[PDB]
């Protein structure tokens, strides 16, 4: 089961932009197709369970198509939140922390941190 508690958590992500909450998958994709630029990454909560889950765009090869990836961020026994299943941090914000100056995870360096503020986008139709 899983329930809050009665008041605010200590762990802060609103605080960031590069956390995109209340959002869902569509939205973390079509934020990256936006960019369409190797790097545009950022960080959803996980409808599922109370997990974050990291959207970066691969983008195609000869850029003529898109590529996102969905990055699902576990934990371990120790506690401790992992993408790689080989670098385990204490916090959330700590292991985007580093990962942006080095991935260290067979993963893009992060380059455009999106943040919620969009930069801009058109609407369909």
């Amino acid at each position: 089961g899983s329930s809050g508690s009665s008041g605010n958590k200590i762990t802060n992500l609103e605080i960031y932009e590069w956390y995109h909450r209340n959002i869902t998958r569509n939205q973390a994709e079509h934020l990256l197709r936006q960019e369409s630029k190797e790097g545009a990454f950022i960080v959803r909560d996980s409808r599922h369970l109370g997990s974050y889950t990291i959207s970066v765009f691969m983008g195609a090869r000869r850029s003529t198509e898109a590529a996102i990836k969905h990055y699902q961020i576990k934990k371990n026994d120790s506690g401790q939140w992992y993408v790689a299943e080989r670098h385990a941090f204490q916090s959330i914000p700590e292991l985007i922390w580093y990962h942006q100056h080095n991935a260290a995870g067979l993963m893009t360096r992060l380059r455009y941190p999106v943040g919620l503020m969009g930069s801009s986008g058109p609407s369909s139709g």
